[PDB]
């Protein structure tokens, strides 16, 4: 009788989300490379900012940061629009395990569309 989350699919619709800084930062990491093949969330902070939005998670790409566009940036231009953002950001997000998963070492995505690594 269990209505596991695990097992329904997780949107892969763009979304919007609004991130209020911390202390210092957004509370999450990102991977990207210098020839803007996607930025993508890596690592999210328990307790910071995107931890306590609760709509971000990692292997979402960071489409746009208050409206700048992160499709083809690099990770060092990613890494300072965020830095400039603000303390309110608004990020447009999309999930893409797939796409995401050839930046991690051994990791994978599953059927329900969960990214392992063994």
């Amino acid at each position: 009788s269990p209505e596991f989350l695990g097992e329904e699919d997780i949107p892969r619709e763009p979304r919007r989300i609004v991130i209020h800084r911390g202390s210092t930062g957004l509370g999450f990491n990102i991977v990207g490379t210098e020839d803007g093949e996607g930025i993508f969330i890596s690592f999210i902070l328990a307790g910071g900012p995107a931890d306590l939005s609760g709509e971000l998670r990692k292997g979402d790409q960071i489409l746009s940061v208050n409206g700048v566009d992160l499709r083809n940036a690099s990770h060092e231009q990613a890494a300072i629009a965020l830095k400039n953002a603000g303390q309110t950001v608004t990020i447009i997000a999309q999930y893409k395990p797939e796409e995401y998963s050839r930046f991690e070492a051994n990791s994978r995505v599953d059927s329900s569309g969960r990214i392992v690594t063994d």
